């Protein structure tokens, strides 16, 4: 698709919101640990590790249908065009909480330990699915059958294997240990994240509707909505809670967006 | 809601207030002899009895500022709204925390000075013409929450995440619970709000102060919060760490918050 | 005070350079201890907290007198000297790099011993008067030295914000960091900037420069202006604790230096 | 070579992309640890220190090969290749987020295990000709296995700066990490960026995103000039230590993938 | 002396490069373990503190003699050398990511050694003339050995600020850092940099490229004038703490690169 210039003039641009609730395993939201992991369950070896599902934070990841813009043989066409996003984790102070069951910080007179740990915090906004990377800790790993892994996995997948290669095409199915945004594609869609590791580290997170993201790239686009679809793709680990057992549950928490789009002239193909 | 027009100009067209916020930890009364700390942190026995104290648990501060009165007549084609444009803030006392010789936990052995206050800290300040919109979440679904705080009803495990029904105002000082209620950034048009959290149990506290920034409170569009009923709302929580007691017991420690916001003069469309 | 346009032409620009010991609590500088607070005295219980005045760091001030402006305080304006910009650095900080220093060992008896570390607590001010301050104390049932400028009658309200809480840091040596603060809803004509961290064993971070200056103006381009031709130089620098072999504690401090530009700026007489 | 101007017109700009894979010593894609160092195997002394190949990362590199442009050698004028900017990512990032691989439990038998962590290297370059190393070593009395590239007869200079301590990196997966850097005495014609924090345990800190570009550009205007049209992309990406049951530790390393925006450069005919 | 303008025209401008090797205690390139302190001794008691010479980290200075600019003492207008800008590199960073070395085991015998790791102090300045120092010390009463530079006859003032404890570095290897540090009072013909992080355990953190400058020029525009025609180049880098088997621990040092861009500036002959 040649990309033309901005369409301007009145009802050019316009904003949707919408919110993506973590997926740490636990996914639907009458289970008793909505929003959290199962406990983890831990390999015996290198050669025996079987995650259970509910073990295993996948992305989220939503598409939104926007205004149909093309009653398709006109010399142009139009297609949305995702300019800036404000994006929000929301229920951060949720984990300023110390009478939660769990591991006690000193004795038992003490408050327990809260969600602490590894983070890891992505959002994207695309005119398209993200494109995602293969590439694990373990090649021996057997994975459920029910989420989407590396099929056929050998050592070279520790590593980068170019035919490891998927598309974030579900919701609570691609885990993350598995899975990242494939920097040689993903030319319309602008992913941003952060990771933090360690085991106890303590998590940082701000919150402020004071913020935008600018989603131009170098030329001034942003990405083009195909087939009038937005898709917005996110997983926010803000760490690990301990239960007073020291069995350990993953933390997670949604995420809102707010996306501006406006109208873009492309040449029809 | 209403047709924003343009920034009325001339002698008197700004003004400023100041104000400063107590923090509510749980012993909110200015006689508690803990007063700006929580009670003895009382912890869950199991997830099915979880019963914190509302003495235990660090609320929203909020205050509403009456401003000067703009309109004559309400008649008239277009009036005017105070607009928040700017705000400097500053947590206070900071330096009470340096105080290694308070009663509490031994750092080392019992010839050294007491652990100071640390690990988990939030800060938020907002200014806005309307109070702060609010979303409902939890750690956990089953917690009992007193009934004289204001929390979620009914809760479901849908609410350990994005219940889309589980909203408040922030209409009360000492009320509303952190640990249930943060901002909602799907509304909050007439507001703007700043937020800051480190987590853990024993991390270091960090803050500074200063009386050389100033935060510009305008939207893309030049238009700061608008002033409904010529009312200004100010919110808070400064939760800088918990204390840690000779027997282990713990409180959280809060630190008050100072605002000084500049406004001016709005025209609006009379709606 | 109406304030006027800044004066220009020759002479119209003067610096000044002066530095802070700071006052840990060892305060005199034949105390073996100077720059150093005594061994901490820990409460034994809230209602019984009787810290030495030798183990509570106060803020450092000094009043540098500066050139007579007016030989005639009749005419309808008058000069006072404005702050402009400040070049402000923390001297010794390297002395902090040294493991051999009598105290608690790293690892054991081999091993060298543990530097000073844990909270910190930065500040300076350029005023043309006294720092105005806030006081707030972590326990309002703490007794501390009448010799100290403390808060009065202190009731549980000190715990958080008490709007008659007030004192200006006029004497060096006198004000406890621990009970004092800069009160933000005053100081129109002191510019302050202080950073604190926490914790018992944090590691210290400071860096040194002469490359950096701090700009004194505020948002109408006016800087601290001198009453009387004095200008008010004010910090603390609490570098971290120092432990010793039986873990007993004292604060380290060290000294600031400060090297203010000024110039002369019109006013209406009052 | 005498630099000129910038040629411009349609085709005058070309980009290239690659991804270099880790070499943590297990450097064989049939591997069973590929992406790991073997377990680290210890020194008994200072006299004796034996590091097995398979324990010491070492520098990825990659040469690649960029389209012909000079049909005829003899013109006064000729174009070179120019490496303008770069967007450069370590992949896999996630693949850490990790809490039940086999290993060290984080506390008793019924929690996650030790995900990785402790020291970590970040380096990238981008040049038109090998990138420059300097030599020096935490000890000149260690023995390196033989088929590595390491510094010749060591002594103990070599453990600070030995001006005859120099190498090319131009060989994938030869040259450790522990005993060569980047040369800063040279190196006029490559950028290099790196990136260390150490410590045995320190959370691993990594961003991620295809919104950042990095100018390749000198202060004249000028960026890597490919010899005999060739681009070097070298890099090392060590994430951490990862523990094993027995408490044996392995260096754990991520690929890193380069786009690299080239143009064309007029340069005198040497 | 009078500063008049920049000189233009050809050959108006140099460059030179230096390296400095780290004087971490041993400091001779023969040394068993040069580029590190010896084990530390610490302090018997406060009174009983004698640091063994060989376990003092020092400065490092180097003297750079400059092209000569005046055939002429006699003419009206006089030149020198203006240090306009720095490109500086610690050097052998990635020499730290090594958990082979014999030391202290991270977790049982099976795992790797800790790395170094701890306090680190990171300075270079770059001046006209030999960089000016304050001393001051954690201790009045330590006895240093007699063969460094140190404070002559030492009181309890010196472990704050004496305005009389002043020294100049100018010579290698000899100036505890421990003891002296740059003095922000003068040094109006150097520029200094410096960056100290502490504690007993802290992982370092370090970057290297050769992609950053640092423009050396004042608010005036003027950068360090080279008196006699000398650049004087100054500067330390702990990199933190090796922890042996035993527990003993030895400070590590690594060596820093300059590249200083000059120019001619006239002066007014005195
Ligand atoms: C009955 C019997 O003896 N069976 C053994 C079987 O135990 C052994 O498996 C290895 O045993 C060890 C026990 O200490 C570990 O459980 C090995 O798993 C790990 C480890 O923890 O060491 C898992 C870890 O994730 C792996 N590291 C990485 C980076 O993936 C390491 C690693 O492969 C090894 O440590 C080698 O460096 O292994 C477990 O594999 C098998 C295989 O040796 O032999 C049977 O006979
Ligand atoms: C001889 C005798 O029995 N005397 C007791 C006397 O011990 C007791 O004083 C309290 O004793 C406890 C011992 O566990 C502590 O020493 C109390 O001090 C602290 C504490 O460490 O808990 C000091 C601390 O600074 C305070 N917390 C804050 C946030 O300021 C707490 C706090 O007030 C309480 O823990 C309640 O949350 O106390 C010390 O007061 C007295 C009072 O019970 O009774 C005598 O009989
Ligand atoms: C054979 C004999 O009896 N000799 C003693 C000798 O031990 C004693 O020296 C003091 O001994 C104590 C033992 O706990 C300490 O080692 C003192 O050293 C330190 C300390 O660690 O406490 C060193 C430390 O650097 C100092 N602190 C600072 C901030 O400088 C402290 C400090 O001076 C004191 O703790 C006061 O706060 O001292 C060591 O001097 C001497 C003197 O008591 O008597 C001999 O006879
Ligand atoms: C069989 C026998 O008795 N052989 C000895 C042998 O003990 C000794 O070797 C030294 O043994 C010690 C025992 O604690 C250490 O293992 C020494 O290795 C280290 C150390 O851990 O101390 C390794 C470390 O990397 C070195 N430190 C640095 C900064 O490089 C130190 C260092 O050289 C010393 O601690 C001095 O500061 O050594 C190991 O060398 C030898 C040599 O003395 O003598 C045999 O006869
Ligand atoms: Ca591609
Ligand atoms: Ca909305
Ligand atoms: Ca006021
Ligand atoms: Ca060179
Ligand atoms: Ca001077």
């Amino acid at each position: 698709v040649e990309v033309l210039e901005v369409r301007t003039g009145p009802d050019a641009i316009t904003q949707i919101e919408a919110y993506l609730n973590p997926r740490m395993g636990n996914n639907n939201p009458t289970d008793e640990l909505y929003g959290y992991s199962a406990d983890i369950n831990v390999a015996s070896s290198k050669a025996s590790d079987n995650p259970n599902a509910t073990t295993l934070p996948t992305y989220s990841v939503a598409v939104i249908k926007l205004p149909m813009l093309n009653e398709m043989t006109c010399d142009t066409l139009l297609m949305w065009e995702a300019v800036s996003v404000k994006t929000e984790v929301m229920g951060i102070s949720s984990l300023v909480n110390l009478h939660q069951g769990g591991k006690y910080i000193y004795g038992s007179s003490s408050g327990t330990i809260p969600v602490q740990g590894t983070t890891l915090h992505m959002f994207s906004v695309g005119g398209e699915p993200l494109e995602l990377q293969g590439l694990v800790a373990s090649s021996t790993t057997t994975y459920p059958t029910d989420m989407v892994t590396i099929k056929n996995m050998k050592p070279v997948n520790q590593a980068l294997d170019p035919n490891a290669k998927a598309l974030l095409d579900k919701d609570g199915k691609y885990p993350v240990e598995v899975w990242s945004p494939d920097p040689s594609k993903n030319e319309n869609t602008r992913y941003y994240g952060s990771f933090t590791g360690g085991a106890t580290t303590p998590p940082v997170m701000q919150f402020t509707n004071s913020v935008t993201t600018v989603l131009l790239d170098e030329n001034g686009v942003g990405p083009l909505c195909k087939g009038d679809k937005l898709f917005l793709s996110a997983v926010d680990i803000v760490g690990i809670h301990t239960n007073y057992s020291e069995s350990q549950n993953w933390r997670g928490l949604p995420r809102y967006f707010n996306v501006t789009l406006r109208k873009r002239v492309v040449k029809n193909p």
